[PDB]
């Protein structure tokens, strides 16, 4: 009998990597010891398996994104090394040595040849596949790059530190813009909101800072949930968007009206460290503390 959403996929080992497939129903996670698992999904019971798993990091696997054709899975570690896996069968392409010299924690692609990754004494830095060495090596920042997010016009990389500043930098002219003006809390998370009009950043207070596009000096508006911290996010719709806290429930937002919807679900009192969401918009997957990737509908929380 096939349910509503794919069941829960149980680890040996904690992950702070997770990312869906843009057009496969596969969901990639990268775990505390260094491994990267690739799952092929199914609503149907049983039917949702292990693809393949790479051991090649070292040290934890703090982030992986598939590359936007669907070729590629782009893997960041504690080891300071960046991979790129094929996804066929998850063999090593390409490892980047001493990418940084400090662990990796934050991954985000740009287009097919361009990426940027952050480390956790807050450096970025701006790769193409075709270039050797980095385009980019910029530390305004003065604590770990928590998180990343992409200009819709591809102009503008935001950052989320753990500084308590938003970080603009220009991936074309390959520079330093601004940072914003320091937060209580540490920024977690960053997402764009409202068809690009809005930044949202997640703290570890437990507020949530909107700034404007092109206002990022300073917040617009803020307000607080009734959780300890936001430790992750992901957009939803324009105005939606969900949250993962130190307490293992997982909110829906909304947006301007400033709302909390309701709990989509939780991993009973264990931390959710990352969530993504599906090619198709059906699933959102968490990752806890709890060794699970949890799959929530999304179409019940749309309506």
């Amino acid at each position: 009998r096939i349910r509503d959403t794919p069941e829960d996929i149980v680890l040996e080992a904690p992950a702070s990597g997770l990312a869906f497939h843009p057009a496969r129903d596969l969901l990639a996670a990268g775990d505390v010891d260094g491994d990267v698992f690739v799952f092929s999904y199914s609503c149907q019971e049983g039917e949702t398996k292990e693809l393949w798993s790479s051991g090649h990091h070292l040290k934890a696997c703090r982030a992986v994104a598939f590359s936007e054709d669907g070729q590629k899975l782009i893997t960041v570690s504690k080891d300071k090394a960046i991979h790129v896996l094929d996804v066929e069968q998850g063999q090593l392409e390409r490892r980047v040595s001493k990418a940084h010299g400090a662990p990796i924690n934050s991954l985000l692609l740009v287009d097919e040849n361009v990426l940027a990754t952050g480390d956790d004494t807050g450096g970025i830095r701006l790769w193409d596949q075709r270039k050797e060495g980095p385009l980019m090596d910029m530390r305004q920042h003065e604590e770990y790059i928590a998180d990343m997010a992409l200009d819709p016009a591809k102009k503008l990389l935001l950052t989320a530190s753990g500084d308590g500043c938003l970080g603009i930098f220009n991936i074309k002219r390959r520079r330093f813009e601004l940072l914003s003006e320091p937060q209580s809390g540490d920024l977690t998370s960053v997402t764009l909101m409202k068809w690009g009009k809005k930044v949202a950043c997640g703290s570890s207070e437990g507020t949530i800072y909107l700034f404007n596009w092109n206002g990022f000096g300073a917040t617009s508006d803020r307000f607080a949930l009734r959780a300890e911290s936001i430790d992750c996010m992901v957009p939803v719709t324009e105005s939606l968007l969900c949250t993962g806290s130190t307490d293992g429930v997982i909110r829906a937002v909304n947006i301007l009206p400033n709302r909390v919807v309701g709990s989509v679900g939780q991993h009973t009192g264990e931390p959710v460290e990352e969530l993504a969401l599906s090619h198709c918009g059906r699933f959102l997957a968490s990752s806890g503390h709890d060794q699970r990737l949890k799959f929530w509908d999304m179409a019940q929380l749309r309506a």
